């Protein structure tokens, strides 16, 4: 039902599997500002989909929580890539349909997602979902000009907004129109710079809700304010969206 | 059940009423590029809401379909205003709760809506909805630089995007991310320039769908492509949104 | 959009029509214990469907409200029949698809519906819906042994439960499990005596709710207790059911 | 997140727990004709709820799969009882709200559920759900007069239909109107003999679908016929129902 698989020196990859087929899997990228891994965006999130009928690959990509040296922002893309690789070779055993692998991410964890959303091969996700994602370190986030800042002059490079082209996979993006950790602009501008390239996508923007809202269910929420029923609707919208994509495969 | 009320020299105002109370009414602004009145955004639209439990005031605001002279773009705001006025005085007879009047508009008909969405009094809509609205005559629409163009140098004035402030009522905006008549940018940029002013709103953006989609139901659609079930979901989202606002009025 | 058509000496037949095709029509049978016509089960109900994309034929079948003599319970079946007849001949003008005509009824109005649900010809409804229907004058209703009682020894004949066979069309039945006007047994036993004949159907039974609940919307409800959001869900279930049947054709 | 707890000589009790509170837990009773434990009604079912925000206690009650001797049909009630007991004492650690414990069961697993649905104490479930349950060994099931038949003359005693009174907790019952393993009559008659006792409940009956349908999702279904989207709606209806009860408890 579950077993972890070591990736690199610092990169866990939890793999959730069940059994009734070739269930379409989906890799998740929990947020946490590259610092850590927002727990309330992992296991809980996993179950959600695992219950919605999806093999889950929760990626614990390297972050500033294991002795940070260089901008592993590049080393990450590798880690996620390694996941697909893992599938590409263990797709028979994993009971996964290699032609039905998607990528998920929220907050910063999203940034990596959109990032990986280009320049790859038989590791390209047929689609991605970005929950209140981070479009660029130039969009209200990182809040502090100098924090997780470990150099690298080229900052415009770490703006996955520009890195969007016609080849970019279909995406689902939602965001609370009051998220103080990261302005909706992130998702907003991203959509604009996503439609102009005739990229099929769906977007949803809720009135209010704090950053890291996740499922907005009593499963993912510290206080009461983090438990929003109206916002929780996304996990449902996303379900329909995904499957709507599956059907449009052959 | 229904009876029209003459407004100005050129401005019909269809008023739909039913009876079980003080049902919250809602004024609609059918699109049609100020040229005419998109029929597939009127009566059908009316019923939708009238069925969802709302008194309907379909406004047939003056357009280039009755001998156009001057930019009545100002004379319109008056017309819609007259509607509220009509309610403000006939709210007891109309069985309408004056404290529960909302404004609806789509495509260009939306532009007027957002426009009226500021600078008024006891004629201020507790909320508005804008279906693939027109934010400004500078956002991909009017397609032709010179068509419905009847002068008036000051063009930036007819951009209801800037005309959005903290006083702007809560709004619901959706748009098909491929509408060729008017780019999603309209609603998109609008949202951005709507959130920054801490204005509570909800947004939805569908993958594909032609302009004037309306209800996306076999009630509002010329061909098959104009009949989209996934898009039709907005009229449902909108219902919940509205009522969510009503409850938030006690 | 609407125009009535005289049927018999005493039998109105309101016909609601709209225009974008050949929209599937649906005849309705408002309840009212054969005494009158529950208004809160007519016009409001009509719009509901008319909005859900269906031509509506509201039948004002003869009742004890126009000088009652004999048990017109037979004369009714005629009236409804006449409706189909009307369609069969004016199906081109009515813009109705003759192969997509359904029957609706609630409370007693339902009894007639199920009744007509057998022994006919090119007037057979491809499906019927029965809102808290009356299965027989022997199922807790009529409450009074002697009221609308105008003789006719053969009472078992007026039990449309037995009158159900394999030929009976697919039906949708819902009922509030506390309806004091008529026990759920009506719909309950009906389902049993509906499944045994391998008749495809769908049923729903809500916890609580008074008789005549109709849409349970602020459109159909005298007091607050008659406004139930959870119950209102049926009009939505019914929508999907119907259309699920439409698709289940050519 | 998960750990089993031995109950009796032959009775596993899988306990699924998560952590953000006092989440309302729910015990499940997987079906399998008392012979075994329908796998497709356990773990998958658990996740569903565990994702819907519920602590899950999957009960692996004794069955003819571990050397059957006597009609443990009585020994079962004990096993389930022990579960509540376990909670009643470990409700603080389990992070469970003892005043919010519900019972679930399907097919035969349901029979036990309804059964336990009376004659107990601080182990009474505030509500129960029964997916295509078994009302009595006299309702089309057991199919064979002599199979799991291990004596016990008193057969009418094993009919949990009669065992329903005003004290019986609110229940949610659904059933496919074509289930060949067990006729809908089970749930049908049960509803009748459930309403007459003014017991608040909700029912749903789908047109078609084989026995053991479970979630009707690609998570619980051997072939394609066992994957029904329309039927899968129950797990959603159930969610709302349950929570509707939580709110309406305090």
């Amino acid at each position: 039902n579950k077993s972890t698989f070591s990736l690199n020196d610092t990169a866990w990859v939890d793999f959730y599997q069940l059994q009734n087929y070739t269930f379409p899997a989906i890799i998740i990228c929990p947020g946490g500002g590259y610092q850590h891994i927002s727990q309330r965006e992992s296991d809980p999130l996993a179950l959600a989909f695992l219950a919605q009928g999806y093999q889950v690959l929760l990626l614990n990509y390297t972050v500033m929580n294991k002795g940070t040296n260089y901008n592993f922002l590049s080393q990450n893309l590798e880690e996620v890539q390694a996941v697909f690789s893992l599938i590409h070779q263990n797709h028979k055993e994993w009971q996964i349909n290699p032609e039905q692998v998607f990528l998920l991410g929220c907050s910063a964890g999203g940034h990596l997602a959109a990032w990986y959303g280009n320049s790859e091969q038989i590791h390209r996700p047929k689609g991605v979902i970005l929950c209140y994602p981070v479009t660029s370190f130039t969009f209200g986030w990182p809040s502090d000009l100098s924090h997780f800042n470990f150099e690298i002059e080229n900052i415009s490079e770490y703006n996955i907004s520009e890195k969007v082209t016609s080849s970019t996979p279909p995406t689902f993006i939602w965001h609370t129109a009051d998220d103080e950790g990261v302005p909706i602009y992130n998702s907003l501008k991203y959509c604009d710079r996503l439609s102009k390239h005739q990229v099929p996508f769906e977007a949803h923007f809720f009135e209010s809700g704090p950053h890291g809202v996740s499922l907005a269910n009593r499963t993912t929420a510290p206080s009461d304010a983090y438990c929003l029923p109206s916002v929780h609707r996304w996990v449902s919208w996303a379900s329909d969206w995904l499957e709507r994509q599956i059907k449009n495969l052959e």
